[PDB]
């Protein structure tokens, strides 16, 4: 346990804090969804609620080692309060989002950092015509609030969310699941930003 | 990454801390308001639900430097933990404010500082006549909670509420919304205290 | 900045912890109450819920200074959480009370402690009778939970309470209120306990 | 108040930390219970709430000092945050319990401690019958969650329920209330555990 | 007491933080399940609340000593905050798992953990036809959210669940409850991941 132990004081407590991506040292992160309920609609407020896990990654040269140095050791699992995370939000959400796991991440000897965070969120969306056969749709954009694209960028592996853990049972049936990057321009800000917009359609069981 | 590391060294662990404006050296805060959705109306107790973001811009001297000194760098983001905020309050209020973004900042090298805070509020707003084509009218005073006249200024750059990102689908439609800046005096104390009144007309969709 | 700096620096970091009133150092506090709203009745449960500020005075001699040593400085604001304050409850109470304020308190070079709380509160009443033009009349007493009469006792500069701040166009109309000092004896104790009690007349708008 | 400020410091700060009672060193606990008030009855989930305070009383040889050395000081207030306290909890609670009071209790020079702490609980209460005039009866168990009664022993003064303090006009009337010592013996464990059976019989008014 | 709190000191401020298992230091942990009350049923959205203590077993050579040594001590209790604990997580909850019972856990001279936490979870689960005499079957997986196969398996002594505690008066009748290992497969990941399924079968009164 000694080299994991001797590993982890090198990285975190010798070194700096690390200050967040620049214009001049920018970063990408890659985003992707795992549906898994719709719990309910409300008709009175048009409010939706979705519980899900979001797959989060990202590589910083300051976070890397040489595993042959720390007794072959190619990655570890650590709180996610020891290392920099990006403030990934919802534009639509009305009511604060709920952490439904615990929040450690994963480091490879590379730099590379795994974070999967599960959490259930309420969003705008009219549910008009869930009752018919040819069902609703409703989205929501995900993104950082406060830095730009010449700081952070997006990236999706796929456009196709996955719903291979999606509850069978559930009151609501999926007809599409679709995550889309897109560029946003605003009147405050000069500079570009991106997000990934979550697109889905469904009806009643 | 190091000069920036440094300039937050120098900035924030170097110097003591910030105790507050006074009567001596006072200051002045610019609001705005960015209105959202109304989510729902409570015409049995007379609570009304509000979802926006705030803008937030205040000057520091203990928060300005030399680009040239540290590598050409004007400006960069920070959690606003490690600063001083304002004490921003709503009067009206009759449950605690639920936050719905990150709580980051923005300092630039004049010593400016941004920070754009949503968020969800319940206020009293008697909703009698939503039900018809004039539609209800309702207001709510913001303002710091403890400090004075002589000790904090408030400051509004337009007299509109932005509108460009109102949910299009909510059950409630706005006919008007303005921020207007006031100076009042309280029965307790000898002194004037300042806030910014935001007031809307509405009705339903 | 720097007479502050310093003022707060001698105060807080180089004496030690004051352990609260015993009986050979007691204190006296002032208390006072502004009704800004009566927001619920529950006829099923018998509970009813306040929106109100309360007025905290005390002095103490651990915390005054001469103000021509420190570059004339007569007062300051300071976080509730580096001062010691009084265990003020409220006796009939049946939910945690919610706090809708900053915690901030102003120190005078005298010694004097200002602090005044905003606060939402649900306690023990029965409605019965708010429908008829007479009214109901309810009641909840204020005090230290732990400290007697021998540590801390309580005043009130009037016994009627400030109603200047009442919401308008409430559910409910307010016919009087008042704020009284009482002197209770309990089983438990040989020493007696000090309060004060709050009781408000009202009926249907 | 220096010398308050050394009897604190050398009990507290001195010494090294109170690792709990043990099997050659064990404790016993004084439980008594204040009822203020049955709020509400759930027929369709069969759940109670509850509104009272509990007494607990212990003594220890590591919070004992000379009064005479410490100018003649008998007893004090302090946190519950500094001192060991006992882990009582609920058997068949539905809710986590919610505190209405602060976390102060009282230390006298020969080491027993007093600790008076007011709270709301939900808990597995059938109410069929309480419309009747016979009325319905509920119990719950209190006790340590981890110490067995080599450990950890209870005692109860009396066996009737403080009554002194219940709520007047409550939708429900008290037939009776005891507190009653018992001795269980689990399954899963091989040694006994020690508990007070608080149970109440009433109906509506 | 000396002596615990030697043994205390020895093990916990001597010797440096246990960074978690891994694939050369992986462990086992050993679950099991004490139902005592279904609380509610929404049919409307089809969630499912359960009321239970779970029974967590592990062992660790970084936590055993010689009884000889410490003057004849083979265990003691801790708070939970002290030492390493798996982060055991449900799959199908649909709201944060609220905690009933105190934190703390009994550590033995050979390395031997033992935790058990009472709780309160939310789940998705189909209750149509819970009216029926053959009544409704629903279930629940629960495992590490981070930790692979290699780094963390599981293990339970019987697959019968502890019923000997459930609520007599309780609005649902229990007709089976099973605990099962099972192996999972990712495409993500390359190594398995395990957990232990809960299924339940139950009806109305
Ligand atoms: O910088 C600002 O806002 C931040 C940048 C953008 C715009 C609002 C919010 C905060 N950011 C949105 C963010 O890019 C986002 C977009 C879509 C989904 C999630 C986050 C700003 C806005 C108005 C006035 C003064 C300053
Ligand atoms: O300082 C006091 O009041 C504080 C200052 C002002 C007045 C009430 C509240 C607390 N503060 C209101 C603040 O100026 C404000 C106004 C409008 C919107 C938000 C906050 C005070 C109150 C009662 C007795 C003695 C002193
Ligand atoms: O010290 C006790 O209780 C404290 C003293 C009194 C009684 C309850 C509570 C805590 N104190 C009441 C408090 O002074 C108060 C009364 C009315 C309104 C607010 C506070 C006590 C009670 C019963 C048995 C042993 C000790
Ligand atoms: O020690 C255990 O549980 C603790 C001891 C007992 C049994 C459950 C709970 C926690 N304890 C009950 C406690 O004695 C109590 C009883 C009544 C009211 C409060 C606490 C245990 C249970 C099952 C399998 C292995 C170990
Ligand atoms: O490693 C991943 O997720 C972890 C592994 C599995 C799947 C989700 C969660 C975190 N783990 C579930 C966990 O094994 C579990 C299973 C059953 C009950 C409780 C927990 C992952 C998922 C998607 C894309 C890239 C990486
Ligand atoms: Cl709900
Ligand atoms: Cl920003
Ligand atoms: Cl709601
Ligand atoms: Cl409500
Ligand atoms: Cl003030
Ligand atoms: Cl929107
Ligand atoms: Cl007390
Ligand atoms: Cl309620
Ligand atoms: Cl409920
Ligand atoms: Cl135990
Ligand atoms: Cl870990
Ligand atoms: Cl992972």
């Amino acid at each position: 346990q000694a080299n994991l132990m001797r590993l982890k004081s090198d990285l975190f407590n010798r070194s700096p804090m690390y200050p967040g991506p620049t214009k001049d040292d920018p970063l990408t992160v890659t985003l992707g969804f795992t549906l898994q309920d719709i719990v309910k609609v409300d008709s009175s407020t048009n409010e939706v609620d979705l519980v899900y896990y979001e797959q989060q990654r990202w590589k910083l040269n300051s976070l890397m080692w040489d595993p042959n140095e720390y007794g072959n050791i190619t990655d570890f699992r650590t709180s996610a309060a020891d290392i920099w995370t990006p403030d990934i939000t919802a534009y639509s959400s009305t009511r604060p989002v709920q952490v439904l796991s615990p929040q450690i991440a994963v480091v490879t000897h590379d730099g590379s950092v795994m974070f999967i965070p599960a959490q259930r969120l309420s969003f705008m969306c009219d549910p008009t015509g869930v009752d018919s056969e040819e069902g609703v749709t409703c989205a929501v954009k995900f993104g950082s609030w406060v830095y730009s694209g010449f700081e952070i960028d997006l990236k999706t592996d796929t456009d196709q969310v996955d719903l291979s853990s999606y509850y069978a049972s559930s009151k609501y049936e999926i007809l599409s699941a679709t995550q889309t990057r897109q560029v946003q321009h605003y009147s405050c800000c000069p500079e570009p930003y991106i997000d990934v917009n979550l697109v889905v359609k469904f009806r009643e069981r």
